[PDB]
């Protein structure tokens, strides 16, 4: 509660970062019981519940009961018999004109993978519902313990009721209204349950009798005090906030391995750079994350870049500033605060209206992250079209293909798609909240739009789960490309001198012309490669060494060799070049992922993930169609598994742990 | 195709172009040409499951054949393979354990999308511009026909539309992780596309040379989600324009806002000319709008505002016919009678994601137009006298459509923040060799959901002006026993205190202005309530008219009793009589116009959706609103209300 | 440092009571750390001296950066690249003459003088660092150029903030280039001069750029970092008098001062920011005579629609004075003690932008809640008896703020506009080297045109707010004597027919219930007709308690004659004894707080924009309610609000 891992904070501040945030949040038990007091249901307790069935249930204590009782008796004393009479019909008409969102009429519409589609998200509002219960145990609204035990039961009895999309402007009444009709029993009211095996939609009475639960009868006030208030766009902004920080770290970790699979400088994360020079807490947190997935890597330069890699800390250091005080303002909001009205000071005894209906502070969180969801985007997209260009690469295959680039583009449509989602980020970032309306009758001049904008943040978070599986899918083929560049200079290199002494050497005897030719030849053959990574390996070889006779021509220049001798070395060095490449293909296509080349280069933090996409999640560097005389398994079928791996959280414990 | 009513000035109105659309058949097999497929024709094809085929005729199999040799006389087959490779990457569901109920298909393309970009496809190869056999054009038109649908990814494309189109062109050639879906006796399925093929004896096709690229290339993935959506906005814009009609009805507004000297001779802009003749064609003959004070902007101000948006969707419709009927948006393209290959970027959809992006802000437009009719309508304070939230009974027991004035902002709130451009975030795709592109897929999907939003918007305010002119019909049946009645208590009460004085005329026009004056800030009072308040105030103005009489103050108060538990009685009648009466003969149909009368039945007759008299007072909870609005929304978005709206219009 | 009222526990208060408290005579003296956001607004608005602080530990680590240089035609060759890196940033458009300057116009295409002192501010404190080796005397240059007034014209536009180009502007400005034209006031009267013409009448000599020192010198963000402060400075400003308008409102509105208790925030609802705002409230609300110690959103839900930005804005106080006070935008770094040089990018200026996205939508919030706060006030169905258009004399003549509803609106809608971000619409600069780049500049230049827009709806609410409650001063005035007369002339009228009886009691509550009821939705009548009607309804009651007297309807008519009359005949009496006295002496001092009271003398006093009586009452057109409301703004804009303001919450 004080402890800023499990509680963000506003302004900079180094003492918490994003990762200590996860932590706690990944930390969270899935078995054990949650027990609800009122101010002490974190962010990942949310999480917990909503997602991964996690049993809950009010705090057994007396301190509760209690307040909880003090309160139902304070609204209660408010003919007597005749405004006990009124009460119950002034609920009946609340919950009969806030019951009318659209959702389909029956099953008839149901089409294979298709259905729900106007249907909020069932793991919302089982959040909504342990957020509603949490709030009411504090007593400020008067309603009874049974009925946040006939919440609690459906929790953990798997009964989720179908409430609406669309309808609410966040001051989330409908919403709840459905709610509450299902566990009142309303007779058109239809849940959503798992009964042995596979799940149905049957109406609320005819599912809790599935159960032994007894629909629950509302009483005085008792309506107004569970629709009331804002858990529905609260638990959505819960979710969508969880997701990000994901998101976040695993851009963060796409940004080192683009730095190794480019062979860039870790040198721009240097603490003199962001610690000393540019103060900004998240840039150093951010900075400091990339600098320890780097540390061991033989594949990044330590000491003798473009913006997407070296500007990278103070690009994603005010997204992460943003989404860490986000943070701080939804734990409040979801664990702390009665968003009801009147709310009752029952120890003076007093009914306070006001508004902490109005979900600005949500919908507030809501605007920055899906802006800062696009700032994700554009850079890693950035990061991956330099990767995939040839002319930036700085020598990687063209479009990261294996084989001859004649007939592979591996990589080029996934250029495309790259570009498609980024381009949709942009334009799901522009705000939402500058388009409220006059809502009833001018009576609600202004709204909170909150759970609408928690939407569209969601369907971002959406977008950049395929933009980052995009990502992650190539610079997993870029790296094994450069591990085995790196095993053919390893052997190159000296087949270079082998070839110089064996061809020459003898018409250098006596000369000191020998080192000069080798760095010389070198130099040039390094400086035409670079731009000749789109050739087929024959004509590549034959066009560097070709380049390369040119330098003999200039510092043998005065020695008694023929131009017959020239060429010849050159076509045996271009035929050795060719062939020493194609052994060391084989060489890796040969061996299995846990025994890749990569590995002995990869620094170890960054190896945690490629073995997790190469070998849990089963998707291998691909050779090419073109080349195996067969069609594989589609690329788009790969990069789905990585991205299913994404959205189901199987993803998250191995960023927590290649950066813990 | 010179047709102006078929291929999108005030020689076309958006009403003949929607009626031509209508028309089309879905029985009879639709012929492709390569120049005459309209709009309408697709819509047919990609959702009534009209079958199609390549018009047989010689003159085309000529064409396709003379293109098919010109390429033959100038490896191959793997360049092909190569492509494909690449293309199919998109995201779809791995396998059907992540099926849950009413979901799973969501990174999946709309299988009617699908349909029509087939259609289209074919139609455009047979101006033998491609070079792709014939075989293969009916690859296409089998899997059509035969109700086979590939299942593509949904996201993928910033049309310049490969990636959809390759996974189209990998289904008839059966790749081996092709899938399709399809009907198989009564059950729907997705197999292999080879496995389905086997199911109906259809061969996999063997893509030849130059025949991959020929193929996906192209943006019929595009101009055929585009015609889908601009279809359903033509008939939102219609559905707009009746429910100002009508709302101007349940208001007792004017019916002069649309007199032609304020258009056709003031403000000569076509289409605003023609929204305002709409809307005074579907008034005639009215009893509700007053015909011979003042009007709000919602409704007065309508044909200004609607008109703009609608020239935009006619002119967008002329953009996509050309678009999907009569162009071959492939590269290169083969002229054959002279023997020459051309380069191009006829792959550049800047034309459809035009209209897509222009119709997406013309659909925000109509969502703040009719929000706020409504939300005007059901304000007590500006809904000229409509019980307070739409309430039959008393309003501090029913608030009928307060929650769905609510939604009613939600909704418009939604479209506001979806009209921004999406054209103004092209990034520099596939290394900066394609800096500009259309983005038209995308832009298409954005204003598909618009169409929805409006929808649920749309649906809401019909449900709305039904019960408003409902109680506006009830308001008029009183009206019309209740005027004696006050001349009648008048003439008991007094007269006798009257007798040879000049004030009884006088009286009677005092007190009617009185009680109009005051009956009309008073529509959130419960019944007697109500009228005792409207009474003790014509109380006051008869002590001042009738001030020389010898009347008694017990006198004028036994009066003021008397009238205000007539008043109660005489409501309570009329209104036991109409929930008397089946929807079949409701006092609204006796003043409802002859054109807005046929909406109105198809609502509470077909549609089975009736006025609602409360729920604390039958003292039971019927089938909720939601429920009720649904209905309405899903005879929207199936497309049965376009008929009836057609009926009014034509 | 250490202490956030300068960087829950800080409140926006506090940090703007530090920036108003910045010295303007005494030196700011740079020294790389201390720099704060109050202190770059000082010496860029207020033209306070600047000089880095004498001290031999900055002189030694500025000297011992300038030697790691020099120690690595190679002489002559480090200043070409200097001359060629400064010939390609001076590529911005400026008027090429004096010929295009018209009256009041002619600078648009240039940065705001006060932009660029700001930004050589911030440049001199990040080069006092030794990180860029940069010799003293340059430094000097620059602060030499801010103590003579010489500021450098520069292009409004041509930065994507990785800044360039404006800052070589400056620098060819103290380089004395030939074609670099500076800003500066010679002896009364100011003038554009050549660099060099300019320096001349100072004594001042030009620089000679070294090796490295271009680049060092033109290198990093402060350009954007200035505007950003002289932008978030304002926008503190601004949030603090909506908090201050919004107190006033809930006073011309007689609304619940218990919407801001302690309960409800501090505890129910504990967000740091809406305590903060609740507690301002509260406090401008405390000793009110209008408040009472039931209310729409516009003013219950404030604290919690305002809380959220508040918070934004504290963030960005904290981002900018790290990022403008000590932080060094340049590249390459040199870390003299350990002799290296990093390769980095602290100049993409990310973080600044950021705070500009939120602040130009905090702004856009704050508009939107002002707007609703007014046009409630203005609107007669919902001011709780406000006169019609906040008309002084009779509405039928006089709409007074009718204008001002609309213009309100019409600032709300374009800060909606301005609202949507500008870093989304990033393109691939240069080449594709700087792909990503903040777009900041152009950011704050949008949010600086908010915090414009958002003074102008500010100033029109002051202005209303003002005249409103003028008018319900004028109300309590009035009835505090019309309480007695009723009574009074209820005795004298009927007292002699409720003798022995026990009438008198509920005749008086019932008359002043329904002369209340009905007063209320009057409030847009013209006076005599208004009482009339008013009391020919309470005439209606009379009738019914009174119903057994033996009362006679002339009786009853005479009294609500007499009692409409003198109620006519009060109104005007104390309205002309309200005109009579001066500002100094209105009634509206009676009922104020302590603290609002302070905004009112202002704004009535030192401004000198009384109340408005109305032209056609007057028989006089006197100066325009635009031309006051100018007086407001030019009041905000300049900055002399900020003071009254502090004294009202601190």
């Amino acid at each position: 509660s004080t402890n800023l891992a499990v509680a963000g904070s506003h302004l900079p501040t180094t003492q918490v970062t994003q990762v200590d945030i996860v932590e706690k949040m990944l930390a969270a038990p899935t078995d054990s019981t949650l027990e609800l007091d009122g101010y002490s249901l974190n962010l990942g307790d949310v999480v917990s519940a909503a997602r991964k069935g996690r049993p809950v249930r009010v705090k057994d204590s007396d301190e509760i009961r209690s307040k909880i009782d003090k309160s139902v008796e304070f609204l209660r004393s408010q003919s007597a018999d005749t405004r006990t009479e009124d009460a119950i019909s002034l609920q009946k008409a609340l919950l009969e004109h806030q019951l009318c969102g659209v959702l389909p009429s029956s099953f008839d519409s149901f089409r294979l993978g298709r259905g729900l589609e106007n249907s909020l998200p069932l793991e919302v509002v089982r959040g909504a519902m342990t957020i509603r219960v949490n709030s009411l145990t504090r007593g400020h609204s008067a309603v009874r313990l049974v009925v946040l035990e006939a919440l609690t039961n459906f929790l953990n009895h798997g009964i989720t009721p179908i409430v609406p999309l669309r309808g609410t402007i966040s001051x989330d009444l409908s919403p709840l209204s459905y709610i509450a009709a299902a566990i009142s029993g309303h007779p058109d009211s239809k849940v959503h349950v798992v009964h042995e095996g596979k799940e149905k939609i049957l109406y609320a009475r005819e599912a809790m009798a599935l159960f032994n639960l007894e629909p629950v009868v509302l009483g005085p006030k008792e309506g107004l005090g569970l629709v009331n208030g804002t858990a529905v766009s609260a638990s959505m902004a819960t979710l969508a906030l969880h997701d990000a920080h994901m998101l976040s770290l695993l851009s963060q970790s796409l940004t080192a391995m683009t730095v190794e699979a480019m062979v860039g400088h870790a040198g721009s994360f240097h603490p003199f750079l962001h610690d000393v020079t540019r103060p900004h807490p998240t840039q150093i947190e951010v900075a400091g994350n990339i600098r320890k997935l780097l540390e061991g890597s033989r594949f990044a330069v330590h000491h003798e870049d473009r913006y997407p890699l070296r500007t990278s800390p103070q690009w994603l250091g005010p997204l992460v500033s943003d989404l860490i005080h986000a943070h701080a303002v939804l734990t409040i909001e979801a664990g702390q605060s009665t968003t009801d009205n009147p709310l009752i000071d029952v120890e003076n005894k007093t009914s306070h209206h006001g508004g902490n209906f109005q979900a600005a502070a949500v919908a507030n969180t809501m605007e920055k992250t899906r802006l800062g969801l696009a700032q994700i985007g554009k850079l890693n997209f950035t990061q991956l079209t330099e990767m995939l260009n040839a002319g930036m690469n700085r020598g990687l295959p063209s479009c990261l293909a294996a084989e001859d680039p004649s007939l592979s583009y591996h990589c080029k449509g996934l250029d495309i798609a790259a570009a498609a989602y980024t381009s949709e980020l942009g334009h799901l970032a522009n705000p939402v909240t500058t388009h409220v309306q006059p809502a009833e009758m001018a009576n609600q001049a202004v709204n909170s739009l909150a759970l609408i904008s928690a939407r569209r943040t969601t369907e971002s978070n959406d977008v950049l789960s395929l933009l980052l599986a995009t990502h992650l899918y190539c610079v997993l083929q870029a790296i094994d490309l450069r591990a085995i560049e790196f095993e053919f200079k390893k052997q190159f290199g000296p087949a270079i001198v082998s070839l110089i002494d064996q061809h020459f050497g003898s018409a250098m005897t006596g000369s000191n012309l020998r080192d000069e030719l080798v760095e010389k030849v070198n130099k040039t053959l390094a400086k035409r490669l670079e731009q000749t990574n789109s050739y087929d390996l024959v004509p590549r070889w034959h066009d560097a060494f070709s380049f390369a006779a040119g330098t003999v021509v200039e510092v043998l220049s005065s020695t008694s060799l023929s131009l017959a001798a020239v060429n010849a070395w050159k076509v045996a060095a271009a035929e050795s070049a060719i062939s020493l490449t194609r052994q060391v293909r084989e060489t890796f296509w040969s061996a299995a992922s846990t025994s890749s080349p990569a590995l002995s280069y990869l620094s170890p933090r960054t190896q945690i993930l490629y073995a997790f996409v190469r070998e849990e999640l089963g998707v291998k560097a691909r050779r090419g169609d073109v080349f195996l005389g067969k069609q594989e398994v589609t690329i788009g079928s790969n990069v789905s598994k990585i991205y299913e791996a994404i959205k189901s959280g199987r993803i998250n414990n191995v960023l927590l742990k290649m950066l813990a």
